[PDB]
């Protein structure tokens, strides 16, 4: 079986892609002016969205 | 039994016939640009294709 080859070679490089994303304000300003502000405290809901994607498993 | 009688002199040149053929370029360039390159290293499969041929036994 007379042959004639070309090889190539195939490299993967399977990088560890972790992307945590959020869609929120990066400064989160508490501004306490009122007593009502200092006695029930402040609260903000949904302040920070993360979004997460991740090749491996994650904590 | 007269005779005539005219001679050839047959002369056998046994030579030592070694014929390596190469398939492969002659130059194999490693180009370590990445990082990956340097932490995995760098393959090339099949870079060169030995065909033998040979009169005597050889290694």
């Amino acid at each position: 079986n007379l042959i004639s080859e070309q090889n190539v070679t195939v490299t993967m490089d399977l990088q560890p892609v972790l992307q945590l994303g959020m869609q929120g304000s990066e400064t989160v300003s508490f501004v306490f002016s009122q007593i009502s502000e200092y006695i029930g405290g402040l609260t903000q809901y949904g302040a920070v969205d993360l979004s997460v994607s991740s090749t491996v498993d994650w904590c």
